[PDB]
């Protein structure tokens, strides 16, 4: 059997969640899209989802992937970024789901976008153990100091709430599927300006996997007849 490492998610659980009662047990978007592309391969694939994450905060994805290079996983399936860091060290499937970078903030914002929200001085918001940490730090250079990790969609909808007037943010950066099911049951906050970026969510395996090639067929297969969407819209539907 393979050991797969899943996240052990703490919000937005649409995506990936450990079932009541279980260790290694998990339902959601991303485990739906797996075992749907597994089927359509011609060899059995006998999996074992291992969680990876404390259970009290969403754990460091690039850390999670790391856990392949050391042989500790199989592989990882869940809502995983296929950003550069990450490629240099796995093997990403093709892209099951369509994602990247929105700026999120209150109605009324003076905020125009991700250059305007740039040249501020107040705190942003991302998401604990999200790459979108590092792509403030190393793309826009925002100061660490500004960078404010929140866990839960109460925790950004108090922090937007707030403001930087009372120890919350102007703005959270994370990516848009997280953020239609935050502004779907807060619908006071809006999107501001364009998505900036466009990095896809994977499958990751050993560099050389033949099991990440035959998943992207797979994959190309469930998004060429449609199943992808409607994957996609049976568990993510103002
Ligand atoms: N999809 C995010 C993880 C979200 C989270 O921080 O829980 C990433 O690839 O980095
Ligand atoms: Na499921
Ligand atoms: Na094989």
């Amino acid at each position: 059997e393979l050991k797969i490492g899943v996240p052990l998610r703490v919000s937005y659980k649409e995506f990936v969640s450990q079932i009541r009662g279980t260790e290694n047990m998990f339902k959601g978007f991303c485990i739906d899209v797996f075992t749907a592309a597994v089927n359509l391969l011609p060899y059995a694939v006998p999996v074992k989802f291992i969680p990876y994450g404390n259970g009290k905060e969403n754990p460091s994805y690039t850390h999670m992937v790391e856990m392949i290079t050391t042989g500790n996983f199989d592989g990882v399936v869940g809502d995983v970024a296929i950003v550069t860091n990450r490629t240099k060290i796995v093997d990403f499937t093709q892209p099951y789901a369509a994602s990247g970078l929105v700026v999120v903030a209150p109605g009324g914002t003076p905020i125009k976008g991700i250059e305007s929200l740039r040249e501020r001085d107040d705190p942003i918001g991302y998401q604990v153990g999200s790459f979108a940490e590092s792509y403030l730090r190393n793309e826009l250079n925002i100061s660490e100091s500004r960078l404010v990790p929140l866990g839960t969609p109460e925790a950004y909808a108090k922090a937007l709430k707030d403001g930087p007037s009372k120890g919350g943010v102007a703005a959270i950066v994370d990516e848009r599927p997280y953020v239609e099911l935050f502004l779907s049951s807060n619908c006071a906050y809006r999107i501001v300006g364009q998505e900036f970026t466009k990095s896809g969510w994977g499958f990751a395996f050993p560099r050389d996997s033949p099991l990440a090639i035959d998943l992207s067929t797979a994959i190309l297969e469930l998004a060429e007849n449609g199943d992808l969407q409607r994957i996609h819209d049976k568990w993510l539907m103002c």
